[PDB]
This record gives structure tokens, sequence and C-alpha cells, in this order.
């Protein structure tokens, strides 16, 4: 025909102009595309299915039969849209999207396929307007609760829907329902109960297929994916799953030796038996926190398991802290009792218990330092943290990398045998004694306390630093200009006195050389945390402007801004406090789970969980013994 003829006749939906269609494109025996859209592929059944018009698509038949004399009839009904946006898109998809019933019934009776991928640019996520749909009419049919067309798209006179099927990214109905599900409890409840009916007739019309056993292209089960995008509700459903029908082991919360007062909820710990893939904390942690990573530990197998594994095995962490604590004591006693001679690598201060004991402490201290380097290299090749271009997370990892770097440079320049090995040693000292608070992860009120200081310290570290270093650097330079004579480190000379003058060792120079106030400027920076006071010079109190000026900076900064960040980190205290429990159970589970995951080369124990419950409520019956 012509284009506006077909567009008009689907604008009306009047079959009286469809009356001449069969003969008018049967004498010519005309095909379908030679006519339909070159951009999309929208057929008459498509351009009439798009508009709903009371759900009654009447043109299921005439281009199917024009496409039967020209022979494209299931090709009439299953012309996937070749638009980029609407891609892979059939009319059964629209028939679901219009939420009607004639469209599904005489679209399927027009021969519509069921297993067909709709890999649409409209139909996948960006974080923008286009989001993932299901990409296959069963998948989005379940994702839209439409049990009439899930049921229908199974029960078709041509095709039962493949339950085990996958989709465009590998994202099956598991990944479609889960991935479309967010923390909206209407969305959550529909994507749980609708999914459960898909497992019910999903376990009745097509049983004998384990759908959750399927992993995606990334190798993630729906437990791994639902436990990967941070949906504690769905994973909670997965381990909450309990099918009261033939027969039993679909469930995950079993109740054997159970009782009215005394419930015993048996679990499975497939979360911890998932060794052929990643563990469950691994895949909550990767990808971490799509809304929330810390939330998912509090659920009963993960929390109770993370408790009992510590209290049964990993409360032996005090051996690790014991060896490390004795290590750091060795570091600080070799550093303390070092000889005051200028020449390093002395043969012996005295052939006695002292200097020989110091040689033992030296060989022990680098002999454990090489183990710290081995541990971080296992962390790096094996763990591949830190993140690519991201922030300093995690803090003590790169603090450990900087301590290890500075102490192997200490070993290098000590092997060069110059005196400067020692300030590096004091830096290694303050980063290890600093790193003692990583060993506070263990026990109860101090582990809760340790996660508290881990939280507020991990947040407010750089936040107070950008106040501190910048305000104090500005006003610091203001005090270096005022006042000190012999003000020539700069400009046309070496201004910086070749700052970081040590080649390939670091910031070892006289950097930022002052106006003959270098010692007075490290000394005023040492005054800047409130020590020394009140000198004047050849300004001689014409700098009363500088007096009131320091009253202005000390005014707005020293008191008037000092109360700000304490107060809003107390707002963090107003928010993070319950979240610090999630961070507590998590960091306990990282000390534990990472501890057994690293332990060179470890043992474990894998047997079915069971959780005692002493609660009181009625309810009798049995699972038929």
């Amino acid at each position: 025909f012509d284009r506006d003829r077909l567009f008009s006749v689907v604008s009306r939906g009047v079959p009286e102009e469809l009356t001449g269609l069969l003969e008018y494109l049967r004498w010519n025996s005309k095909y379908l595309t030679d006519y339909t859209e070159g951009s999309t592929g929208k057929t008459c059944l498509m351009k009439a299915v798009l508009n709903l018009q009371d759900g009654v698509n009447a043109c299921i038949m005439p281009l199917l039969q024009i496409d039967k004399d020209s022979g494209n009839p299931k090709p009439l009904v299953n012309a996937q849209c070749t638009d980029e946006f609407y891609q892979g898109h059939s009319a059964l998809h629209i028939a679901i999207e219009k939420r009607s019933l004639q469209c599904v019934k005489l679209l399927v009776e027009n021969g519509a396929d069921v297993h067909l991928r709709a890999c649409g640019r409209f139909f996948q996520k960006h974080q923008g307007t286009c989001f993932y749909f299901g990409e296959l009419p069963l998948s989005l049919a379940a994702c839209t609760k439409q049990w009439d067309v899930v049921t229908y798209l199974l029960e078709n006179p041509h095709q039962p829907a493949s339950l085990e099927a996958t989709d465009s990214l590998g994202n099956t109905v598991l990944h479609a329902l889960v991935m479309i599900a967010d923390n909206s409890p209407e969305n959550s409840a529909l994507v749980i109960h609708m999914y459960d009916g898909l497992l019910q007739m999903g376990a009745r019309l097509c049983p004998t297929v384990q759908l959750e056993e399927i992993s995606n292209h990334q190798g993630l089960t729906p437990l791994k994916l639902a436990a990967k995008e941070g949906k504690i509700e769905i994973f909670r459903h997965i381990l909450q799953r309990e099918f009261s029908g033939p027969y039993q082991p679909l469930s995950r919360k079993f109740t054997e030796w159970c009782y009215g007062p005394v419930r015993v909820s048996l679990y499975d710990l497939s979360s911890v038996d998932s060794w052929e893939k990643n563990s469950v904390l691994e895949i909550i942690a990767f990808h971490c926190k799509s809304p929330n990573r810390h939330r998912m530990v509090v659920l009963e197998p993960l929390n109770k398991l993370l408790q009992e594994k510590w209290d049964r095995l990993v409360s032996r962490f005090f051996f690790n802290f014991a060896c490390y604590l004795v290590y750091m004591f060795i570091f600080t006693v070799v550093a303390y009792h070092q000889p005051s001679l200028d020449q390093p690598a002395i043969p012996s201060s005295k052939a006695t218990f002292g200097e020989s004991m110091l040689l033992l402490g030296h060989i022990l201290i680098l002999l454990g330092g090489i183990y710290l380097l081995l541990g971080q290299l296992w962390y790096f090749w094996r763990r591949r943290l830190f993140i690519w271009i991201s922030f300093m997370d995690s803090y003590f990892e790169i603090l450990f990398l900087l301590q290890a770097l500075l102490t192997v440079l200490s070993q290098v320049l000590r092997f060069m045998e110059t005196e400067w090995y020692l300030p590096l040693l004091v830096l290694s000292l303050v980063l290890g004694w600093l790193n003692l608070l990583y060993y506070t992860r263990g026990f109860q009120h101090t582990g809760i306390y340790s996660v508290m200081i881990q939280k507020v310290i991990l947040r407010d570290l750089l936040r107070f630093l950008l106040v501190y270093l910048v305000f104090l650097f500005g006003f610091a330079v203001a005090l270096v200009s005022l006042s000190r004579e012999a003000r020539s480190p700069k400009a046309p000379e070496d201004n910086n006195s070749t700052v970081t003058e040590q080649p390939t060792v670091g910031q070892e120079e006289e950097p930022a050389p002052y106006r003959s106030i270098l010692d007075a400027s490290l000394e005023l920076f040492k005054f800047t945390i409130g020590m020394g006071e009140l000198a004047f010079q050849e300004q001689l109190r014409f700098r009363g402007v500088v007096l009131l000026l320091l009253l202005a900076y000390v005014l707005l900064t020293y008191v008037l801004l000092l109360n700000m960040l304490i107060a809003l980190m107390s707002e963090t205290v107003n928010h993070v406090a319950d979240n610090s429990w999630s961070i507590w159970k998590l960091q306990k589970a990282i000390s534990v789970l990472e501890m057994e995951n690293g332990y060179w080369w470890c043992r474990r124990k894998k047997h079915r969980e069971g959780r005692l419950l002493k609660v009181g409520t009625r309810g009798d019956g049995t699972p038929d013994e």
C-alpha cells in the first residue's frame, strides 16, 4: 500500500479497510518488508500493537496471510525490531507492555515465539533513562508481575517458556528480576512473590530444572548476584526460601529437633561452601555497596557463622597479634638501644649479651619485614586491591605499602652505610606502632570500639586535614614573611635548595627554604599546635594591623571553626552508630574470612548450620515427618 494508509488504518483500527488487504496484497502476492520500517521493522501488527486500542489487535491475521501467500507468517508475528533502541523487540513484548490480554492471546495464536532476546538500547541500563527490561517476553513478563502472560507465555498453543533460559548479557529471569529489584518493598514483594510463583508453577509445569544453579556470564548465581548488587532482601529470600510442597530440600531454613518454645533453625552454608566460585562476602564485597555492602552480613548464616568461626577458630588471632607485638618490641628496642656512633654498621659495641642480642634483633626485624612484604605481595597479586584510580581505600593497606617502601629504602641506604637510615627507622616505627590499631579488630567492647574509631577516624582523617594543612599553611607562610631578616632563599637562586635532594630516596633536602627562618619556621609550625609565643622584630608594633589580623584568623579559625567539624562528625555519630555495627560484623568477618583465606595454607570446616531459637509463639503442624 502506502505508508500513511497503514499508519491511518492502525490509527483507527478499522478492519473494513483491512477487508481489501488480503486480495490487494495477494494478487501481487506482496511480501512484508518490500513496505515496513527500514529503521525499526515495525509491521502492521507492530504499528497496531503499539497503540493499544482496547487491547484487541485485530490485524494478527491479514498480513500473516499476505505473509502466507508471500510466506512470512511467523516472520510477520516475530519480526524483532531492528531499531537500535527497540532492538530484538517483538510484538509480544508490546502485548505485555500494553498489559492487555487479546494482544497476548492472538499474538501468540498468531505464532509468536517466546524465547527471544530483546537486546534493546532502550532495554538496558545506563544509570540513565534506558534501563534493563528483561529483554525476553517471559523475563519482563515476570518483571512486570504479569502472571496472566507469564502463565500464558508458558501455556501457549505453540511454546512453553524455557525457565532455565538466559538473556542478552547472560542476564536470565533471575538476573532480570533481581537486577530490576530495588529496595522498594512493593518492588521487593512483587519480585519475591512473583518469582516464587515462577518457582511454583516454575516447579510444577516445568519441574526438574534447578534454575538457581545457573550462573551468569560473570559466573554468579542469583544468590551471588542478589548477594552482589547489595540486596539483602533478596538474598534474605534465597536463604529464607522454604517450599511446603513435594518435596523437601528446596528449603534453606530447616527445623529439625525443633520445638514450640525451642526452635532450631537448620541452615545449609552454601554461602561458605562456595569455593569453586567466590565466597559470599567476596561477592558482596565485589561489587561492594551498590546501595550497601556492610548491610548484608547481619543475616543469620553470615552473622552467626562469622561469630562461631571466630569463637571456635579465629579467636586464636592473639597469636598473630602476639608475634607482631613481639616484632614491634624488637623494632623499638633495637632502635632505642642503637649505638650513638657516627659510623653505621659497627662490628660490635661489645662482645657480650648486649650487642649480640642487638644483632639477633636486627636479623629478626628484617627477617619479619620480608614476611610483611610477602603478605602484601600476596594481597596485591592475589587480592588486586587497591582500586584503579580511586581514593586511598583501604587506608592501612597503602599505609602498610608506604611503611614497607620506606623501610626497604631504609635497608637500601643502610646497605649504602650512611647515617640517614635512622629517621626512616623512626618513620617505620610510627607506621607500625600506628598499625597496632589494625590489631584491635578482635574482642568485644574493644572491637566495637575499634570499629567506632575505625569509622570516625576513617571519615574525618582528610576532612580535618584539608582544614589543618591549608589554613595552617596559609597562615604559616603569613608568619614566615613576618618576621625574619636575611630573606633570600629565592627567587633567582636555587629557590627550593634542590628540594627532595636525595636522588631516589625522597624528600631529603632543605625543602621550602625560609627567609632565614627555616628553623624558626619548622619552629613556628611547631608553635602552630600551640607551644611558643610572642616575639617581635623590626616591624616594632606598626604591625598592629597584623595584630588585629591574627585576631581575625585566630577568631574565625581557632575557635569559630574548631567547633564545626567536631559537631558534624558528631552528626556522623548521629548516623553511623547503628551502621558501625554493620561495619563491626563486617570487619570481624574480614579479619576472620581474610585470615583463613590467607593462612598459608589453611584448614577449614564445612557442615550444615543450625541456629537455636527460644522465642515464644504458637503454631503447630509438621512437614509430614
